[PDB]
């Protein structure tokens, strides 16, 4: 409803989040090769992060409440800042496996600087029509981000040992599917046109969140 | 005035930084040095971000009121949250031209990320005379970049390919004038001492931003 | 009390911070090593930034009021921002001196991002009982830094040239007595559990920051 009904998914969210974070921690205590010790490091902020986020948000610091065409709704723009720093993490998480060259990595991150952060001034209009504005260039953001991911990346990923290539689709499979849920789930949702309750909103993002963050945690780390 | 005279400058700001985010990205598309690829990306990102501030500016988002000296004045920190990026960006299109030492760069950057940042402060104070005082440490945040821009790049430029030494000249000399600019317009204007109105605010920085990043755009990019 | 009574404290920290940034300005002008002057740069945006919040602090824009189990309490969140810049800057200062592997570096600095980021969250909770959970997550945190840096940059450290080990040693273990300092002062503080009042708060972190950035400012950089 507002820090009530889904206290649950979110009490389950951080507990796992923080768990996985424990979980990395002590999964690269070993590890000698500095070239894999950035994987890790990488994709265990992350989770930590990931783990801050939700934490504030079953406390309350979470949301807030914006006003958009009649009532107040809810905002957990603690998400946002989550998304705002995993997402590049996980890029280069991405682009540092499939070592790409710099400049595609950079256009990269200012292309999803571009769509959190954008995604953020939708989640804050006021006016009830521009927060769709801002929806369209933001995806318009991601679209591109996937392009030149799905493309790019693929072919220079197959083109090196036979561990990368098969992973890097692994991910990059994943990533896609999932990511893409977003969009449509923020839409449905009643951080844009209301529709399902935040008794859902709340879950939607907690599955689609382990899964990518922890789900591309395992999957990744646990590969040649 | 505060949202309404304007409408029109902005609108007109918003077709321009996105007309030249189109065309980049319909001119890279190519490019098989990555090398340059470098500039290309980064001579992107500042365009495109330089879309989204101009864009929420007209649309509303943009402006704020900052009370001081005794009425309510307009405060787009919406533009602080561009020049916060895109000046970086566009410093690292130079000194990455004129291959400049990290060393140089890092200073460079904290030196305008002080710079930008403050004047962000400076735009935001109550107390109507110290203002001023952010104005003044700003500045001189200014004219050191300046000051470390046109002595050592211009070194090392001039000491390569004729074609850098030229290229670097054009923009270089560009940006000194371009960038000073501000410092007076801000201050004759409503963000600091209100000599002009907000009718001309608007559109002088309107002119000496589309000028500054599409203007550094074709200069740059256009170059071998 | 409230932004009267430690105005000397701050004054005095304002001069310090800045004195210490002309000094290092006017002592970098030499520098022909570019290796060393990467130490430069950012051993001095570090003062340089460090002035302008406690400038900011002592004219006003500093503090806030924050709301916590009965009374309104006051907030430099300018520290923070300072901190969370600073900091860093600081923790890159000692892997880059100790040519810390990036991997390493990286999570460094995300974790003491997670630290400083969430010790603001923590001195901006409403609920009295939060404000120490982030204590805890928090100093856990620190506790990482200092655990990966007493291990790992003391082994790595002693593996080189006798001037490294030596020196690494001693910012090393200023850095740690240093450091740890904050969690109890922040405590016994204001901005925690109100047990001293603001007239010590402020004088407090104001010795252990001047000592911290110009004292490792000086005792750095002074040495080959
Ligand atoms: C851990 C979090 C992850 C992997 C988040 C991914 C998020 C997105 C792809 C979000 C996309 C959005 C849009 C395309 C439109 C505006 C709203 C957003 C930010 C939810
Ligand atoms: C695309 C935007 C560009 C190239 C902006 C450049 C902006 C400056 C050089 C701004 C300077 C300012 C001061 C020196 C004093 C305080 C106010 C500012 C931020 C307008
Ligand atoms: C120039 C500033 C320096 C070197 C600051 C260092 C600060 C810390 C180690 C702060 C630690 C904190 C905690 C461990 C708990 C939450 C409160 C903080 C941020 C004061």
């Amino acid at each position: 409803i507002t820090g009530r009904p889904e206290w649950i998914w979110l009490a389950l969210g951080t507990a796992l989040m923080g768990l996985g974070t424990l979980y990395f921690l002590v999964k690269g205590m070993g590890v000698s090769d500095p070239d894999a010790k950035k994987f890790y490091a990488i994709t265990t902020l992350v989770p930590a992060i990931a783990f801050t986020m939700y934490l504030s948000m079953l406390l309350g610091y979470g949301l807030t409440m914006v006003p958009f065409g009649g009532e107040q709704n809810p905002i957990y723009w603690a998400r946002y800042a989550d998304w705002l720093f995993t997402t590049p993490l996980l890029l280069l998480d991405l682009a540092l496996l499939v070592d790409a060259d710099q400049g595609t990595i950079l256009a990269l991150v200012g292309a999803d600087g571009i769509m959190i952060g954008t995604g953020l001034v939708g989640a804050l209009t006021k006016v009830y029509s521009y927060r769709f504005v801002w929806w369209a260039i933001s995806t318009a953001a991601m679209l591109y981000i996937l392009y030149v991911l799905f493309f790019g990346f693929t072919s220079k990923a197959e083109s090196m040992r036979p561990e990368v290539a098969s992973t890097f689709k692994v991910l990059r499979n994943v990533t896609v599917v999932l990511w893409s849920a977003y969009p449509v789930v923020w839409l449905i949702g009643s951080e844009g046109a209301g529709i399902v309750p935040l008794n859902i909103e709340t879950l939607l993002f907690m599955v689609l969140d382990v899964s990518a963050k922890v789900g591309f945690g395992l999957i990744l780390l646990r590969s040649r």
